[PDB]
């Protein structure tokens, strides 16, 4: 069909059909008479997976033979999405399978919709892990993703009566054709117990054992014949009245049962601590076994462990435990190895996200790790005291141990102390780390602190989800950009090219029709395809300020009612994302969005000039549908709160213009494109700080802005909940009296900036030319660039995009 | 190698090796460098399973096209054992795979030892189900086995300190290459709730739903191209704080977690009741769907439901529930259909085995079924009252409702009332049913009561486990006997044939060396291969009288110590079998066996003249090893207690002579061979009854038998437990004062009969000639004969051993 999707060679298609039919017969045990579309999806998935196997085996053999330094990306989350299209793209098989299935009478895109997302993450951090796996394989790194094979990923969200309802994400119900169970590589993980100090040294005894069974999933690089591994551990009860004892095996196996759905929030649940140690303990056993199959001097030359947030921070004391207690290294040598092995990525400054585990919980579950943590703290604070003699407050601030009613271990402090590199995920965030929350650590060890601005893979996030845009780009500049995204800057040459302008707008219109067709087919929801698609998709949080979007939406509605005869650019305002189950405010915000829609979408004076829709069950596969259809990308977090963002980058790559604050990677996106090509508004970090310094008074904004006052009175008086007039009193009260994110303070600039958005959209040519200037400068935000930096600046390995044989 | 194992055709071997290597590469994702023997086993298993798929699909299509009456064998247990060798035997692939794997450098028998038993049964009843599936496929019946896919089968038994320890039988740990999950055929099963009576009729509402997911396993007939299905249901939570709710999905899924390990004993556990309804409800939905894909007049013409014991007895009220409540048939028409559809097989007369569920438990879990059961009872008792006017005691005795402190439903009475056929499992047992425990039901409906003497499949139980014996037989009479076992009578012609006599003894000696090698390799246990192998393997129960064997073993030991210089036939006495976890006496009996061995096996005066060994973890695969090696088959249950037995038949088919009571199918085995060819001893049923009539006094036997008195004093005084002198006081006390199975009353005849056993074994030629007379007359005990009778006398279908194309 389109060239970026590869060749449908005659023999390749013939072989694909034969292997499809073989799987249908021998694997699905069906013939065409009874085969369901799901049977067809699985026959195709097995056929495509078969094309990975040779390279997968040879890649891993190649690493065994050449012994490169191995990169271990440890994460509690791998937000992978679906795998069938990604595999075909990266194997150059997409047109061939499309033709093969077409000749069999099947629509391959219909089959693709049958695959369950591997929804093993919450949001940005977990999706970063997924993009990173893709980029590390495309860059030829000997890299392994290590995580948990959750039986249930992030919950499936249903909207019922305008409210979020959570259902179990039973993604393995029909099996997983991608993974390969490796029950022969199963390893014991220990919990509880107690420490004996013998003549040999310390001994961790009387533990309860949980087995960790690895499942390996292939990670294909982009057309370089590299296939790396994602290894996900599954909890299994050890082999050794009767019925209840068998049933009680469920308790240990609950360790890998379900992903904790807290996006940016720490709740010290013991089961979550168990999950974190589970990944850490089994993974480090793997790492050490592989290292010995090559004395621990060389260990940091052969192993990098990257900690995705503090979630696997126990790797630092676990590595010490293994090196000291089992390998009998001296403490100082073991510590030198550990710090040189480990590096730590921080993802947020919000204090409620910081993992601060109660000491008594650690003492019970992991008694030897708490001892090692205390020893780490004593030695680290001795270094602090020697560098800053007499600075007692600095000692208290830097300690891994936090005092209080509940004594706790600060896992971020543990990570900094035990890592040779610490990085934030965007320039502004990494500077904030050095300036504020880790300033003490930066002053002790400035060399540790780095920036690694996040990115997204242009395979999943352009070639896969927006083949039309990838094609019109390739028609001009070739296909090299797909793994060399800075070549998109060549498109600045085409900013006055009438053909490209036409094609960019044509592609966007096709994507919008496709998304409108999706909403009609799957939900019987009708959206005006000739409206500006205004999209805010991301997890629901106060700091991301979906509520500020809500205020603007009601402003548009109230201005229409005030002057019904005045032309306004028609909009479909779309908001989607999941709220954590126990986050009352976030669930109220979802209900407000649907409640606004219930009024707006049924007002005959409004008609199709304005519609407000909550996109249900936002997840990786839905992001791939809606982001290519978006005109306006809402990135409106309070300045200083969004460490980087990555949804912002997806929209930029896919031809939406961005309205946003100078926050996270927005800053660098605007720098890359030129601020004249972004709708930047609102307080900067400095202005937020000035408000905090004098005290944020929302009443002052209410008193001075009639249009804002009108909206608050509508919320209070029940205008958006006539049957329950005080339904939204908590939102109103938070906004008026307890708003940590200063919604009102950006209201006026936001509404006026939104006016400028509409003004440009009335000029289709100039809208599209500004779009070109964004797409053309999105190259910096490829995760290949991010990974190349991690490789050279932290891991000490040189990337390579050369083909394996 | 040997002809009964088929042809190793040149192209077949070449194709097998290619498909082996394809599976190793694409399915196991290994190359030969790293492949474990388990990888090799799985590559072979997939290769062999691939050879079933075409016939499996075509068999089931054939049934769809020809619409024969379908047989549904409902059982809570399918004691299947391993599947790889059985599949190769029945597909005529065994020599070809043997040669193919040999050319790849692999020992196929080593690979076979890697397969986990599908241990989904307890003993005779569950193994009968497995043999029946094999025979119904070999006889061309459109037959389906329906059961539960237990995550954990019968526990793995370890002997530790001479005691049984139970471990979870994690048979699915490495997967199951045989089964095909059918998650698309998943069905809802309902529990709890309540009954509404509307205008339409009754309605079962407010239930909790458990999903039943079917897994299909192929059942190959013997070289007739028939492949039937065993469908096993797996419990799954329905699709619709948060974390605990996800974890609590385990509660519904516990329904299929583990097989209840009670052999012959009813404990009214609610979870077991749930399992029973689970199989019943999902299976009958399948049956009805398949029936509609062909008005319910014709339903009994198209459906037979065979109830394996009372365990799926809820099928009777469930079928009524569906026909009346959902299909809106009148009660009387629905009842006519039900009784003509259902038939019931009874497996034991022991009262403690009878399922008698508390009415309050049924009312809570299955409120509509209890209503239907009460209505069934009222109408049935009305028939009783009309046939036997004024016989009020008969009404009380026959009622489905049993009065008492806890009111209960007698599930056997439900089965008789709701079934057009009731059968026992051996002639003596089926007569006892008509004479005693079901005499009232027999007098009301004599036409209902049948016999179907049990049998065993000669595929698994001769060709598979004893290929040497199968070969020397085939060398004389051809291979037709393998599915026409009455042709073994041709071997009576060879009773004076020196070559056959030589070969029979040679085969037995090879099997004994092979089993001795097994015990050395797997347990470092040394047995004298030139000793008589005296084997009692079966579940441990008082009624099977392992204790009587114990008394004889100690007698042999005490006689040796009394006259050390006197020659005795050397024996290896082997006892194996599992005790139910909560059955104290059975566990004490295992400990006594090992305690006897601890004295006997270490007495230098005894040496290798006598050894006593407890065979650990007796299961189908171990039965296949030890039964072909046995010289003497211990079948010594108290007359009247063993309904049939089937282990007795396995030994007879495999060249052991039998010592036993006139009990169960022993009677018919002795009738078939001639009593002169069996070591029959002990009380007959009539003598047991005479003892009960006057009261069994064990003291009288103790007082009159010095050698018995000596053994009891050794047990009491601690001779077999010096470190815990009163370890066996409970056994002694039961024997002396509470022995329901009259161990002492058969002691003298047993010991003297055992003398006759030894006397014949001293004459190898006459021992072997008597063996020939047993093997030659074992043909009646083929489960093909049993199934042919079920087909013609209950199900109304005609068997056929003709090939499918
Ligand atoms: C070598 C090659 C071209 C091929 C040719 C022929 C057959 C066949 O059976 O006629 C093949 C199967 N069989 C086959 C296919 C599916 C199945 O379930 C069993 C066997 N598989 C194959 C593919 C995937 C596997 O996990 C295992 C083998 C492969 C086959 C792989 C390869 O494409």
């Amino acid at each position: 069909q389109i060239s970026v999707r590869g060749l449908a060679g005659v023999e390749n298609v013939t072989e694909l059909k034969k292997n499809f039919n073989r799987h249908l017969h021998f694997t699905l045990v069906k013939d065409r008479n009874v085969a369901t579309p799901r049977d067809y999806y699985f026959a195709l998935a097995h056929t495509v997976r078969d094309h990975l196997v040779g390279r997968w085996i040879r890649t891993q053999q190649h690493y065994y033979e050449k012994d490169p330094k191995r990169i271990y990306y440890l994460s509690l989350e791998f937000y992978m999405g679906r795998t069938l299209q990604n595999t075909m793209v990266n194997l150059a098989l997409e047109n061939a399978c499309d033709e093969a299935t077409y000749q069999l009478g099947l629509d391959m895109e219909e089959l693709e919709e049958i695959e369950e997302d591997a929804g093993l993450g919450n949001g940005g951090l977990g999706r970063l892990a997924a993009c990173f796996l893709d980029s590390m394989a495309t860059l030829g790194l000997a890299a392994y993703g290590y995580g948990i094979r959750y039986e249930f990923g992030i919950f499936n969200q249903k909207i019922c009566g305008g409210w979020q309802m959570e259902e179990a994400d039973d993604w393995l119900r029909y099996g997983n054709p991608w993974e390969k169970a490796r029950p022969e590589f199963t390893l014991p993980v220990h919990f509880y117990g107690r420490v004996e100090h013998t003549s040999q040294g310390a001994k961790w005894v009387d533990t309860q054992v949980v087995l960790a069974m690895p499942y390996d999933t292939p990670v294909p690089g982009y057309r370089n014949n590299v296939v790396n591994t994602m290894r996900l551990w599954s909890a299994k009860a050890p082999n050794d009245g009767y019925i209840q004892a068998v049933l009680d095996r469920n308790l240990a196996e609950n360790i890998s049962r379900v992903l904790y759905p807290n996006d940016n929030f720490f709740e010290g649940k013991e089961l979550r601590l168990k999950q974190e140690y589970f990944v850490v303990a089994a993974t480090l056993q793997d790492i050490i076994r592989r290292f010995k199959s090559s004395n621990f001097d060389a260990f940091p030359d052969k192993v990098a462990i990257q900690l995705n947030d503090t979630h696997p921070s126990l790797a630092i004391p676990e590595l010490m435990r293994v090196l000291v207690d089992l390998e009998r290294l001296d403490w100082d040598k073991a510590w030198e190895v550990t710090v040189k092995t480990c590096a730590y990525t921080n993802h947020t400054v919000l204090p409620e996200a910081l993992e601060r585990w109660p000491v008594h919980l650690l003492e019970t579950l992991l008694p030897r790790h708490l001892q090692i943590i205390y020893e780490i703290n004593q030695r680290f604070l001795n270094r602090v005291a020697a560098a800053f003699p007499g600075d007692v407050d600095r000692l208290r601030r830097m300690s891994l141990v936090e005092e209080g009613a509940v004594k706790r271990i600060n896992m971020a402090h543990l990570c900094i102390a035990g890592s040779h590199a610490v990085n934030g995920v965007a320039r502004i965030h990494s500077e904030i780390l050095k300036k504020t929350i880790f300033k003490d650590f930066y002053e002790l060890e400035p060399h540790k602190f780095q920036n690694k601005t996040n990115g997204i893979t242009p395979r999943r996030w352009l070639v896969l989800c927006n083949p039309g845009l990838a094609e019109i780009i390739a028609e001009r500049i070739g296909e090299e950009y797909i793994s060399d995204l800075d070549q998109l800057r060549k498109l600045l040459s085409y900013v006055d090219d009438e053909a490209f302008i036409r094609d960019v707008a044509k592609v966007k219109q096709e994507n919008k029709l496709k998304f409108a067709a999706y909403l009609e087919r799957e939900y019987k929801v009708h959206i005006n395809p000739n409206s500006l698609f205004d999209v805010q998709v991301k997890r629901i949080h106060e700091y991301k300020r979906q509520l500020l979007n809500c205020l603007h939406v009601i402003t548009l509605y109230n201005r229409i009612k005030k002057e019904p005869n005045k032309f306004v650019v028609p909009r479909t305002v779309m908001i989607g994302g999941k709220a954590a189950p126990g986050y009352h405010m976030a669930k109220m915000i979802i209900k407000l969005i649907t409640a606004i829609g219930d009024v707006v979408n049924h007002d005959p004076v409004v008609g199709d000039r304005l519609r407000v829709i909550f996109l249900e069950n936002y997840r990786v596969s839905l992001a791939e549908k809606v982001i290519p259809a978006a005109d306006l990308s809402e990135q409106i977090s309070t300045a200083g709160t969004e460490a980087s963002g990555t949804g912002n980058m997806k929209f930029m790559l896919n031809g939406a213009l961005t309205i946003g604050t100078m926050d996270g990677a927005n800053v660098e996106m605007a720098e890359e494109a030129g601020e004249e090509n972004f709708f930047i508004f609102g307080m900067r970090v400095e202005d937020v700080d000035r408000l905090d310094q004098r005290g944020y008074n929302a009443q002052e904004y209410y008193d001075r802005i009639p249009e804002l006052r009108q909206i608050i009175e509508q919320l209070s008086s029940g205008f958006f909940s006539p049957k329950q007039p005080d339904l939204f009193k908590d939102i109103v009260n938070m906004l008026m009296h307890h708003d940590r994110f200063k919604v009102f303070a950006d209201y006026e600039e936001y509404v006026k900036c939104q006016e400028r958005v509409s003004a440009l959209y009335k000029n289709p040519r100039e809208w599209t030319r500004m779009v070109i200037r964004n797409i053309a400068t999105s190259g910096k935000f490829s995760s290949d660039r991010t990974i190349a930096q991690y490789a050279r600046e932290i891991w000490g390995v040189e990337p390579s995009r050369q083909r394996l044989p």
